[PDB]
């Protein structure tokens, strides 16, 4: 099986794909002082993003994350002439006790995360972008512990239990998928990447917001402790160690610095 | 698993497919004198077409015909802001003393037929596009019996007996893929119609060249009498059947009643 892995031990990912080797991998850890403050990174712009309840949209646990299937018809703009048509999102999160964020902030790891997954519009293929300078783009946002149940994620965390098991999905209503995500689209952090998971291709635009997304504890809790992963435990955990910048400049469309 | 199908034998499309049942399917009879004569049709226009020889690109026995793979960057314009990118090109052929086109012109079956099949500039994923009006667009030509060896389809042709066995698949320097149709962008018929093997979705715009492409009767061998298809049968006579129009109307962007 030239496409299984796992979190937490072997294979290892490299052994998987040897592009997890990489020298420009994400994520990384965000050191706001040292993010280069670049006035050409305008507000980002979502188009299409509000969608109503029809067409419903597939929800699966993939043994790796909850999946969203996004329609037709999302178009993100990092600027003009980097367009991109929105495919997925998925999530990453802790356990018990353990946050769970891909990216840091001066080392610090917040409760969760949400990726919404993008194809450069020069591909109609995402297979051919795999690999490529900006073929993917990712935008990602932080979900941090606050007091207030948060009625926007509630409409994909209620459905979890119906997809605990490993390869499970059902159909939920579309949704309003630009509140999953901060309001403001005018502070956020940019950089080259790669995908997070085994094939690890490198040539991904990462967009980080600033603001993050505040989930109530129940919630966070029922993220990390319902759906179950390959091989019957529990899904939790799923997050890679952050990685060596080797160089790369991490911008920002703010200035940063203090 | 419904990813199952073969030429003249079962199971029966709509089985496979009950969208092979479909009012408005193809290929169908082209009848020069009753297509609507439109002169908002303009000349074809194909961009990214002339390959350099690397990268390669793979080419397949899929079991129902030979698959060449094109790679990102290559685009059919069918009108102003009406752009296709093209994904793979595919035959289909007859037997001996047997032709095998798919479409036919009133009633005449050509030797061959070429399948250039396009994603609209408005999707990231193929499988999106699927029945919607417009989502996928095929560039369609006839391949003839003429006296003189085709150097362009040599390139391709010469390689068949290396994927003989059904499966199996090569990689082949970039070419000028346009050397593989007629020169005469200008002269057309077009109408909306499906795939024409299954899931046999709808919504797909069908370009069907008037001027032909000649190969010799030595390389229409070679095509028709090379590959290895399902059971352990000769890969022959892989086209399906004209389907009535159902009031479609069969645009030419030329006088062809003249
Ligand atoms: C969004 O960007 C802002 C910058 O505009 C980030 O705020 C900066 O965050 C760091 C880490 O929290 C703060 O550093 C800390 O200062 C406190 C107080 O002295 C110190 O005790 C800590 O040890 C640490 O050095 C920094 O001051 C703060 N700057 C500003 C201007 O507020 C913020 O982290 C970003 N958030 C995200 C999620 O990206
Ligand atoms: C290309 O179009 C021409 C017409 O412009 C077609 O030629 C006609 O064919 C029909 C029936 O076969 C005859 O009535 C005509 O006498 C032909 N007309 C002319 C003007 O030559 C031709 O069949 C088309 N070929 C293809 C492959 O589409
Ligand atoms: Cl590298
Ligand atoms: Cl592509
Ligand atoms: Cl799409
Ligand atoms: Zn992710
Ligand atoms: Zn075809």
């Amino acid at each position: 099986d030239q496409s299984h892995w796992r979190y937490g031990g072997d294979p290892p990912w490299p052994r998987v794909s040897p592009a997890c080797a990489g020298r420009f991998q994400s994520p990384v850890d965000i050191r706001p002082q040292l993010a280069a403050f670049c006035p050409a990174l305008r507000p980002l712009e979502l188009l299409g993003f509000q969608l109503p309840p029809l067409p419903e949209l597939r929800l699966r646990n993939n043994g790796h994350s909850v999946q969203l299937t996004l329609p037709p018809g999302l178009e993100m703009a990092l600027g003009p002439g980097r367009e991109y048509r929105a495919l997925q999102l998925h999530l990453h999160w802790g356990a018990a006790g353990r946050p769970g964020s891909e990216h840091t902030v001066e080392g610090h790891r917040f409760p969760a995360e949400i990726h919404v997954v993008h194809l450069s519009t020069a591909f109609a293929r995402v297979d051919e972008a795999l690999g490529r300078p900006g073929g993917l783009a990712v935008l990602a946002a932080f979900l941090e512990e606050g007091p207030e149940e948060n009625s926007a994620y509630e409409q994909l965390l209620s459905r979890l239990e119906e997809i605990a098991e490993e390869g499970s999905e059902t159909q939920v209503p579309g949704l309003d998928i630009s509140a999953l995500l901060p309001s403001d689209f005018s502070r956020y952090f940019q950089y080259e990447g790669s995908l997070t998971t085994p094939p690890c291709a490198q040539g991904v635009i990462w967009t980080v917001f600033n603001q993050t997304v505040m989930l109530s504890a129940k919630q966070l809790h029922t993220l990390s402790d319902t759906l179950w992963g390959p091989g019957d435990s529990r899904l939790q955990l799923n997050f890679r160690a952050t990685q060596p910048l080797n160089g790369r400049v991490i911008e920002a469309s703010f200035p940063a610095g203090v």
